[PDB]
């Protein structure tokens, strides 16, 4: 777990990245899996065990519970961040491939790469933002749901576990998510300056 | 129970009192006694006890009979037998004290109070006719019922217990009540002529 061995591991022995990139980057990727680590188990585990509904309807609790929560906040965090990840995965393999082939026996093609990566990376993060924007409208969750679905009858009261803690970690998330969209910009901006 | 003793107790000893007043208002209001003894126990019996609603709320069943059940048909219908059969039971007393201080020891009084006698008890029919239509519009009572009441979260789904049973003596009821109004109606124009 040697700290070179660490860094060169999170940099994917890129030789174009910034500063930025090998450090700022990895460090929010780094604190964006450990929130979620600590978070997804606890607070998210008795999700839906739970999220109760104030009736004696066979099934509101469940049909209530997935219209309120199409995919829960863990599992939305957990895609954002494979998608996020993939792009410095396929560079990673990419330079990978490029050395085996030429131990076995192009910075233009890898600078053009890596910066087609860091749009894919923040058009990632832009995206997930919205749906996340879309499905969960403001930040905060409430304690009290009306539900309506089938096969509830008129309008029931369903309570949701845990709306602060989640409030809380919904804000870490998206706060940690706007500052790696903020430096994505800023790591596109400063290679194109550098490009000229 | 010879058949004398059971008109002269029924006919309350009066000598004004009609054909139609002596014969068809008695049985009817011996058909309307028979009615309501068989169907008070039997029908009305587990009203509020088999009254249920789709809740988890407690005192929802309760609060929700009391509001879409302010008064039975049976205590209803038992207050209407009494309040009719004063005004009879009024005269029934006043010829006996009359027989009593004349045995201790006139016509026209006898002829009013039993006129008077036969308005009220036209009166009460009337305004227990009303006050049902009032607190029940319509006949027909409905197996499912949309209670919204204090502490019943939103509007929750109630049902009644034999609507359907209780809707068929409820029509038994009415009819033998508006054919008691008919005949009162017909006492009291049959007193006036034969009066001139
Ligand atoms: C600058 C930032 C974005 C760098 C992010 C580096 C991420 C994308 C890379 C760094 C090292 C990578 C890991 C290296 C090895 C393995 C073992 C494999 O069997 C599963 C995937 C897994 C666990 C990789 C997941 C992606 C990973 C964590
Ligand atoms: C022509 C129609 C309206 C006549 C109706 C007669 C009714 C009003 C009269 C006839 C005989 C009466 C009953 C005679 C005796 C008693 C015993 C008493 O301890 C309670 C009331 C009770 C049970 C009376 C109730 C009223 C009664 C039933």
């Amino acid at each position: 777990m040697n700290w070179t061995g660490l860094y060169t591991l999170l940099s994917g022995v890129n030789r174009h990245s910034t500063a930025i990139g090998r450090v700022w980057l990895s460090v929010i990727f780094i604190f964006r899996i450990m929130v979620l680590v600590v978070a997804a188990e606890s607070v998210w585990g008795d999700e839906k065990s739970s999220f109760i509904c104030n009736t004696l309807q066979p099934g509101c609790n469940s049909v209530c519970y997935d219209q309120f929560f199409p995919i829960s906040h863990v599992r939305l965090w957990s895609l954002q961040l494979i998608l996020v990840s993939t792009p410095a995965l396929l560079v990673a393999m990419h330079v990978a491939h490029q050395q085996h082939i030429e131990k076995k026996m192009i910075s233009g093609t890898l600078w053009w790469t890596y910066v087609i990566s860091v749009v894919f990376r923040l058009l990632f993060e832009a995206v997930f933002m919205y749906v996340f924007y879309l499905l969960y409208p403001g930040y905060a969750m409430v304690r009290l749901v009306k539900c309506d679905v089938y096969p509830c009858p008129n309008t029931v009261d369903c309570f949701v576990s845990r709306p602060t803690e989640k409030t809380v970690f919904t804000v870490f998330m998206l706060a940690a998510s706007g500052i790696c969209i903020i430096l994505n910009v800023a790591e596109v901006v400063y290679l194109i300056i550098r490009a000229c």
